[PDB]
């Protein structure tokens, strides 16, 4: 039988070594037939309380576990609100081709038609499947396998809230039957240049929400609070309001890296559209979203704040 | 022939006296529209929509109200940048005191480009403007052969000609080479049915939007407050959930008489009452089924006549 | 408390005397619905929805008409297999002579499955049935926290719990843990406004559906004619286009007096008039904004009182 | 410069000696493409794609194989009607023996139309064809700034310029004013990795497609057998489910040696094995994650070298 470790970052979504994982095995007994399961409790929080502190603890533990010859994969149970950020962080920091699968539930385990039992069962099948190797970190939700780079929560409440709006799911898992149709051609995991092994605190990056009649005071507060980066979630193709642009140009010149994303929800924030990124000293985040752009920029800042090197990071990953 | 005014907020959305050089160039570009209606033209502003302000919204709304109050004028078409068309559309949808059609239209590609989308978008927008079924549909955005309710429309994509969507409801109808069909209509009050009146307003109240993430801060809430925010939209994580440090700052905002409304960063779905956030104890409003940029517009209008949490919840549970 | 009848067409969609053992088993598995309504139950048929027939359709619409004409009855819920729920819903949408709510609900996973969707679907569906705002919304499908107008609804996916969609218009409403909110209503006539009356109809006119592709054939048109087709829905390539050989057979079918209606295989959008097919000259109808299976239901009802091409086109341009 | 041959299967998709007047017109309508590549032209056929036949598919795939085997030729672009582009694209995906880019492109609006999509579509296709990362992506469809895998691609709308989608996976990349980006690639074997070889084929096996509904028939299955069908695609209700009368006729079809492949009318998702239909007992094949019309293309290619149910199941579970 494959050996798999479930890492819990909160409560149950439905002795292994963590009571929470013990309860998962009670709630979804069919998973004990598929893999030998060990449990750890990494954190015990809603995903909306997540911190760089917990990300770095999680990423270092996943790297430890996947260096062990007996461990074939890791599953992480995680609140849905920020699963896309943790997943994306791990996609660039996990130095392995062994599967890492992130799974949660849009309804609590006690609700009518709770989604968490099917999700967990499907997650374990994805984690043990031979094809899941070198697919990078994935989110498994609602019978779908989404690449960490592309995946996002699109909906506030729906069981089908996870989507890959720029590329679509790479695979399906239906009552445990795992099929891949595509794979990411952007480098992840073992091919990643990032290494957080001796990082104990991630660079501060704020995200600003653009609109008509915008301000500079939020740009200015981010600077005063020690922002090493700012993601601008711009209007349409990453366009800022003029007062804000002026503040962001000053930000960039003081050596705080400014990366242009968009508020819209999908598509690329492109270079050489209406914003002279080279002249203003900005980075175009291209086909990401503000919250994943933030993760990539934090990782960039562990080893450079050069506009050109960071543009190349956003155009590569 | 039906009498229609085209109000330009910016450059030409097609090509490259009706009373404005921008509209004379639209008519030269898409001569078919001259056969559909007697077009008059005015330049309201001279800006890309990323430069839009409350000042321009107020000028634009008052002018639309004056034009539709004229017996002879049957509709207004507004040519607008795509980036913030959804905000302008939602603003007029709650301030325009008339059932006559108001149609916003723009171009995802410049007029000069290969396969410019502006000519079809404008030609279609004219047909929607003059169609009898467009009466009391509220303000609409006509883009890519689709008619979207102002309440529900958003730019969902950075570059695509199909970048406009109604994620919570779908388009209310279609317009294909001029042929106009409606399949649905909004049951949320708009236009004539709206309680809001900006005829006597010269400056709209300040409302900030904050983007939520893990490891969030209180220093943008405190900066919003210090710049005299009357309202704050919180673009929360998932179902409008804040980071703990941030909720603490917003609680202090809400007690100090600044209205905090919870929306979401995700893209779609309702930011609901009676979920993980205790709005009644913390002093917050839930925006429910809008998005942070349109929730900003509704809170600005709410703040023109009340800062009361209960009244403002009722506004967001109505419009 | 509201009085609602659940009509079961098959087995239980939830779990593993109201009047029908199937509905008693629903009430046992989902006891929270019993504080919402006084439930009566009847068994109309005992089949998977892939075994549905015109005979069951007529039995169902007649019984719903009787039930909703009772002063004691506020609404009807029909538990239905998912495969053909859209056809039954659309039939009832044009045959039910009431504004009282009619809700179709099913389950994409069986009741005995992990994370069964039936219990929530059914709970949500009762809340929609008893909601005041559901009056005169027409027959609706309630699946995966969504209210879909019968005209617009389709199963779009083989297996997903979110398989139901309204691809031309979107959901008319949400239901979330029983909280019902409508955002739109269909502007196409339904239920009490429909010209159709099946009360005296014991068998529906025969309508066949054909799947278009390159290197297509005339033999299936010919077999449909040979079996006594009164109408044929052509699921065309792109905007309802036939292969030349097929179009020649359809021309003959139409001249013999069999009604030929052009639909499309693609999934969404209008099969339009005045496109590449000369419908007038060849004697064809364009089905416009439907899909082949719903076009079939509307043609079947159209044939209960005309086979006139111009009359039927008006029917497809109306409903 | 790179050398690219444009193959025309119909009229100009843009405007209103490379070696073909159609391609000469394309180059004059979009002179931008002369800077990007040395373009040669051929007229393979002159038809609307709704008139495509296996004879044209074989002529086209054989000429693509000749052109890409030349050391001077870097890529092939094929202008094609949108209606059946997914079928031809898919056929070439399994029959082209090269890793060199093959790109299909068309237009949802005629070249003479306001906001014609053809010029940009063609310009973007030439950029995808000459891009280094286009190597070994399989045959692609370039439409509306998107690069779709031939395996995954379909026309989803009758009219919209954004009609092309990959509902099971999404686009594998973007092309925006010529700038090419891939984000994924198919992990299903294609082009040079495919086991199919049509170099010694003259006529593709006959495969029909049947459209499933309530009160379904056996007279179309029976007509398909009488016309010498070697394969039948069944476009089933939900997860590929037949009406009983039709199932009994398909079981007889299968026992006769006619390969029955189960697909779905719904639009997306897998028609799975070991759901409600005993495939192994009934003697049927599950087409899994395709659609009726691409499953037809795979079954026609399967039928060039086996009619064994087990071997064809493996082909559908592989390609
Ligand atoms: N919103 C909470 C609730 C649990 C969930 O939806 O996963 C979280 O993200 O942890
Ligand atoms: N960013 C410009 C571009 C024009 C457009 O896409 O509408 C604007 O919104 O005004
Ligand atoms: N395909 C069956 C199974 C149950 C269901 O999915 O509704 C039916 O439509 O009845
Ligand atoms: N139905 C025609 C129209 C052209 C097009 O839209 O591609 C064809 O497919 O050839």
């Amino acid at each position: 039988k494959p050996q798999v470790t479930i890492l819990a970052t909160g409560g149950t979504i439905a002795s292994a070594g963590a009571v929470t994982v013990d309860k998962l095995l009670a709630a979804v007994p069919a998973i004990n037939d598929l893999a030998t399961i060990k449990g750890e409790q990494i954190s015990s929080i809603g995903s909306q309380e997540m911190t760089g502190k917990v990300w770095l603890k999680l990423a270092k533990r996943v790297n430890e576990l996947l260096a062990q010859k007996e461990t074939e994969a890791v599953i992480i149970t995680h609140g849905t609100d920020t699963m896309e950020e943790t997943a994306f962080f791990l996609n660039l920091t996990v130095k392995s081709q062994k599967p890492v699968v992130l799974v949660g539930a849009m309804r609590p385990g006690s609700s009518m038609s709770a989604d968490g039992p099917m999700n967990l069962y499907n997650a374990v099948n994805v984690a043990i499947n031979k094809a899941s190797t070198n697919k990078g970190v994935v989110i498994v939700m609602n019978d779908e396998i989404h690449a960490a780079r592309e995946a996002t929560k699109l909906n506030t409440t729906a069981v089908n809230a996870f989507a890959s709006p720029n590329t679509g799911k790479i695979g399906t898992v239906y009552y445990g039957k795992v099929e891949y149709f595509t794979q990411s051609v952007r480098p992840h995991t073992l091919a990643s240049e990032f290494d957080i092994s001796k990082i104990e605190e991630l660079p501060r990056v704020d995200i600003l929400y653009a609109h008509p009649d915008d301000t500079d005071v939020l740009v200015n507060a981010a600077l005063q609070a020690g922002a090493k980066g700012i993601i601008h979630a711009g209007m349409g193709n990453g366009n800022p309001f003029p007062l804000t642009q002026n503040a962001l140009e000053k930000a960039a010149k003081s050596g705080v890296v400014v990366a242009r994303s968009s508020r819209v929800g999908s598509g690329s924030t492109t270079q050489e559209a209406e914003v002279d990124d080279k002249k203003l000293g900005f980075v175009a985040t291209e086909s990401l979203n503000p919250q994943k752009a933030r993760v990539l920029l934090m990782l960039a800042l562990t080893k450079t704040s050069d506009r050109e090197a960071i543009q190349k990071i956003f155009s590569t990953y």
